């Protein structure tokens, strides 16, 4: 199944933390890196000076049942990140979120698929466009007339 997996960093060099996480995702039993997006640089909300945030996708061809595949992902955001609790209002050494498995539709405690909310984030559908622009929702939606017709700017590259 190709698991469609969203990776971000805004802390401690994310270019770094986006090839350190890219080696762990790699090394997932029973699975396989099958693209990998250009790195998109999201700046923050708010004129402050935040450190902008690096966005990439990554296409996971696997034979893991989705929570599997989960408990690899969180493993990894773990040992990698997740330094510091205000990570989860502020700047993260790493997200890692599930965006997409196949065409399932999962809804537990756990995991949820597609990921919340991402049809309203370009910078979740800018890369995740550059490696499957022929991809289709779940729902019959397609990925391409999303972009077509919601309010995204174009993320620049890193
Ligand atoms: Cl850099
Ligand atoms: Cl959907
Ligand atoms: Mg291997």
């Amino acid at each position: 199944t190709v698991a469609y997996i969203a990776i971000g960093s805004n802390l401690a060099s994310p270019l770094e933390q986006v090839n350190a996480a890219l080696k762990a995702l790699g090394d997932i039993p029973e699975s396989h890196i099958l693209t990998v997006s250009s790195f998109y640089r999201t700046p923050p909300l708010g004129p402050q000076d935040q450190p902008d945030y690096l966005n990439a996708a990554v296409a996971l061809e696997t034979s893991l049942a989705p929570e599997e595949l989960l408990n690899h992902t969180q493993r990894i955001e773990l040992q990698q990140g997740r330094v510091r609790k205000a990570e989860r209002w502020g700047p993260a050494t790493l997200d890692l979120d599930i965006m997409l498995f196949g065409n399932e539709v999962i809804n537990t405690e756990r995991l949820t698929v597609p990921h919340y909310d991402m049809k309203n984030r370009g910078f979740m559908l800018w890369p995740l466009f550059e490696i499957a622009p022929e991809l289709v929702f779940p729902d019959g939606e397609m990925l391409r007339q999303i972009l077509h017709t919601r309010a995204f700017d174009k993320l620049n590259k890193w």
